This record gives C-alpha cells, sequence and structure tokens, in this order.
C-alpha cells in the first residue's frame, strides 16, 4: 500500500527551485546536474561561496559556471543570494564520484530510482546555519556522525565566508525520525517540501506536525507536488529566473 507520489528527478527539482526563487529571491536556484554528492558537496559549496565573494568584490567568477544561466544573470544571483539549496544525489553502492555519476546515468536510462536517494543541504548564509535533511533519517550515516562532519565543515565555512561579527555557522540535523515511511521514490519531493517550509518559517519544526500514518503523510506530499507541478508549467525551459 503506497500513496501515489511522483518521483522527482534532477530536472523537476531544478524547475521547483526556479519557482521557489521567484517567491524567495534570496534562494539561488542551483542546478541539479551534475549533482552534488557525498564526495564533493562541501567543495561545491565552498566554490559557490568563493564566487559570491568575488562578485561582491567586482572580480571575475572562478566557477564552475551554470549550464542554463548567462554569465551576467549568474552574477546577479550571486550578488543577491542568501541561501544555497544543495541537492545531493546518493546511492549506497558507488564508492567514488565517477562511479556515482555512472550509476545515476544507468538508472536514468532505465527510468528507475532503485536504491538512489536525494539529500538536502541548506546553506543559510544570512542566518549562518547548515541544515541537513534526510527523509530517511540515517540512510547515509547515523545523524550524530553527519552532525560531526558538518560541525567540522561549519568551522571551515567560518574561514571561507567570515562574518564581521565573527558569528559561527551552526548545524542542524532536521529529521528526528524516518520521514519517508512506507514510500520508495518520494525523496526529491520531500526535500523540496522541507525546503519550502524552511523558506516560509525556518524555526517551526514542520516535520513534527506530520500525520503519523504513512499514507496520509504522503498524500499530503502528493498535494504539494500537484501544486508545484502546476506552478512550474510555464517557466522558461532550461533557464534560470532573471535576477
Amino acid at each position: 500500500i503506497e500513496a501515489l507520489v511522483p518521483a522527482w528527478d534532477s530536472d523537476i527539482i531544478f524547475k521547483c527551485l526556479c519557482y521557489f526563487h521567484t517567491l524567495y529571491p534570496g534562494l539561488i536556484p542551483l542546478e541539479t546536474f551534475p549533482p552534488a554528492t557525498i564526495f564533493n558537496f562541501k567543495q561545491k559549496i565552498i566554490s559557490i561561496l568563493e564566487d559570491k565573494k568575488a562578485v561582491l568584490r567586482g572580480e571575475p567568477i572562478k566557477g564552475p559556471l551554470p549550464i542554463c544561466c548567462s554569465k551576467e544573470n549568474y552574477r546577479r544571483h550571486l550578488q543577491r543570494t542568501t541561501l544555497l539549496p544543495v541537492f545531493m544525489w546518493y546511492h549506497p553502492t558507488p564508492k567514488t564520484l565517477s562511479d556515482t555519476m555512472q550509476t545515476m546515468k544507468q538508472l536514468a536510462i532505465k527510468g528507475s530510482v532503485g536504491a538512489s536517494h536525494w539529500l538536502l543541504v541548506i546553506v543559510d548564509i544570512q542566518a549562518r546555519r547548515l541544515v541537513y535533511f534526510d527523509s530517511l533519517y540515517n540512510y547515509v550515516m547515523p545523524p550524530e556522525n553527519m552532525k560531526k562532519e558538518l560541525q567540522s565543515f561549519a568551522q571551515q565555512l567560518d574561514q571561507v565566508y567570515p562574518a564581521y561579527d565573527s558569528k559561527k555557522f551552526s548545524v542542524k540535523i532536521a529529521a528526528k525520525e524516518v520521514i519517508q515511511r512506507g514510500s520508495g521514490s518520494s525523496c526529491g519531493a520531500w526535500c523540496c517540501q522541507f525546503l519550502h517550509w524552511y523558506l516560509k518559517d525556518p524555526l517551526t519544526d514542520a516535520l513534527n506536525d506530520l500525520p503519523v500514518d504513512s499514507v496520509e503523510r504522503h498524500e499530503n506530499l502528493a498535494s504539494f507536488v500537484q501544486a508545484c507541478e502546476a506552478a512550474v508549467q510555464d517557466l522558461p525551459e532550461l533557464s534560470w529566473p532573471e535576477a
């Protein structure tokens, strides 16, 4: 027994992020392919923050550059952005970035999700918070382990992107239990739903207010998915919103 929730791949997630930007201009709609992975999400975030610093200094971008965005529009986004939505594509089997990309490619050809999984890392620059959302709670590793990893990373970000008041990046592991209970392919949608809740209200623990019943929980997510798919219908194709 499973509520019907569409699988959201890199293309639909990106469309949703573009839509979210128009609602919350501080959100930069980072491209979802090639995706962040557990092997390079930290370095990816650092590169983006370094490029924001460069833009704020009126210096050239170092990259990497967006595929669906002009150079100038990307600079406009970096100037403005307060929040990085980093989507990490994960699979238990591959042991390197190269093998992860190969597995993703194979699964895409098959039109299958398999054991693959989307994680969300929110880098809130304005509030200086790192938020890790795993709809499966501990799929990659126990949350206490990810917390330690991200505490180390937070210290690094304090050096890469310092605050004048020397405020330190904080870390939050958002899910306190398995969220995606009884569902096999809803992780992309869950990440976007969590992201939307966070954009509306970064304090309220929306996850705690979910129905205990697995089906009702995912039928609510399906309602959210339906609302999003309608909203992104007419968004320009493979093209960032104009900042």
